[PDB]
């Protein structure tokens, strides 16, 4: 679990969105595994606006933050799960790192701010949904 809190927005994995998130919906995209809802309180996270390919992510299954090198956002095949059929997920970045299903939502960040959140994983791989192109999160 986990979210990004920027301005009056809450960014979460679409597959983990709550009823309150759907009842206060701003934008959602199944192909990216992202959903954004509105908040009453102002958040403290800032979004990175850069092309970094190194950063640090939070891994809840180890209670640790790990440095990682990650690929550029791209269209990647994701196997069927209890949340989606087998499909291509867009704006996804991969890295070598530990992850488990419940790690979704952990923040990936660089020197400029938040880059994205954990969305997929494998045997020693972790995948992040990029948010750097969502310029409207800043206003
Ligand atoms: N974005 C999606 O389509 C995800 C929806 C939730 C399911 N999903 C995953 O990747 C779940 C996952 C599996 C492993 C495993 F192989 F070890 F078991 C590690 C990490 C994760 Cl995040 C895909
Ligand atoms: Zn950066």
């Amino acid at each position: 679990s986990g979210a990004i809190y920027v301005g009056n927005y809450r960014v979460v994995n679409r597959h983990l969105a709550t009823h309150n998130d759907w009842a206060n919906l701003v934008w959602e995209d199944s192909s990216r595994d992202l959903l954004v809802s509105s908040t009453t309180a102002q958040g403290c996270d800032t979004i990175a606006r850069c092309d970094c390919q190194t950063g640090v992510y939070y891994c809840s299954s180890r209670r640790k933050h790990y440095p990682v090198s990650f690929s550029k956002p791209s269209l990647i095949f994701v196997e069927a799960s209890e949340y989606y059929p087998a499909r291509y997920q867009s704006h996804l970045m991969l890295a070598v790192g530990h992850s488990e299903p419940g790690d979704c939502g952990g923040i990936l960040r660089c020197q400029h701010g938040v880059v994205g959140i954990v969305s997929t994983g494998g045997n020693g791989l972790v995948g992040f949904a990029d948010v750097r192109d969502l310029l409207w999160l800043d206003e």
